[PDB]
């Protein structure tokens, strides 16, 4: 797993299930080109976005619809999506873990990043 | 002021009003001992607790009662409260800011020391 | 002052001191536009953005620039950068402050908004 | 798995390793009773703390030893630990994971309830 993505519900103590979230890569125009997508199981992860072989050099932008998660909950949240912008792969291949922590009003987010 | 505390609420993007708290400080028999005590205003912030004079090195325990804030609104929260132990005043007085963030499963701490 | 920004360091315990961001506003053709930009004081924050009559309704983005904050300290952090994206002033003129956490791996944010 | 820990190190993007604990349930005597205990494997977590029929209705704290990770990395924090207080199985078994990111002068915990 190169790429995993796990999101947890700090208002209700659980994982955030069927949270939506799109990867791009940023391309030589400085333009966001798609790279992977998916949503939330129920555990809160995301698995299988890429592999090892496709993941190279780049800066990377992981967008999480948390908007659309607070609606469903009848709550009108701060933020239109979360994003996570970094840079991966740059001395070779590692194995990333981001973790978004959800609020309405505050999200927290860390990786994990393991060769 | 060389104590303050400052409580941000992320479920409703304000500042956390009226919230209560306790500062202890560790006594030479490892007890607890009662050092100040107030309530958040409408800022979320809770100035005066000490003086320069009173704040001596010690081992402090700050102890919010998050419990019955979430439970005004109406929120079973998770934690009986958010405490932060800290040693302060070892290398001669500072001054101390004790920032928490609430959400019902979650609280974030940080603090700011100044020379 | 409708908007201000207030960064932490987690790390040393003290203001992000001198980290610039930029401020963008989507507009009608869906791109970000430029809004205003500024850096920290001494006190974490940034003051004086915008003004009432110039911050209209409309999806911001703040960009707050980490990366170079944790290279002039001799860290290489995961992140690009910390960015904050919300709706502003859908039900009329609003004040907002948003507040950044920030550790080489993770950062956390928050917002409180009052009438 | 009733009670689970988990510690992630948010300035080196890691888990946190060899991190001690100590949980203790609240006495009649309102004295913090020795309930469980033991160090974070080298995915940062702690399992077998307890088991079902021994978890009962109760306060528990879970004491984790914040300060003697960061002094094995050469750096003073700010914590003397991390504390997390809350009442467990009042409404019968559940189970409970504790997660806690840590920086120098911060930290923030999130439960995860299931039943
Ligand atoms: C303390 O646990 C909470 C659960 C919830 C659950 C809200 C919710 C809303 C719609 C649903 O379909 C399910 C849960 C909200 C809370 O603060 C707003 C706290
Ligand atoms: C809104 O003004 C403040 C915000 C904050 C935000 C603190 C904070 C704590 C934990 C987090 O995860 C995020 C922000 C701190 C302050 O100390 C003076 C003032
Ligand atoms: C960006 O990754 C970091 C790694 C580290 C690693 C510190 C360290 C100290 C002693 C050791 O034995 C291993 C790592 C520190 C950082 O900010 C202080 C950032
Ligand atoms: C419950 O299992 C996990 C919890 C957490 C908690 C992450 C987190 C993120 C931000 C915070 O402010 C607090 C915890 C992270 C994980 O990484 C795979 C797994
Ligand atoms: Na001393
Ligand atoms: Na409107």
């Amino acid at each position: 797993c190169p790429l995993m993505v796990k999101v947890l519900d700090a208002v209700r103590g659980s994982p955030a299930i069927n949270v939506a979230m799109h990867v791009f890569r940023k391309a030589a125009d400085d333009t966001w080109e798609p790279f992977a997508s998916g949503k939330t199981s129920e555990s809160g992860e995301l698995h299988g976005l890429t592999t090892e072989e496709e993941f190279v050099e780049g800066i990377y932008k992981v967008e999480i619809d948390t908007k659309s998660y607070w609606k469903a909950l009848g709550i009108s949240p701060f933020h239109e999506h979360a994003e996570v912008v970094f840079t991966a792969n740059d001395s070779g291949p590692r194995r990333y873990t981001i973790a978004a922590l959800l609020s309405p009003y505050s999200y927290s987010t860390t990786a994990v990043v393991t060769n």
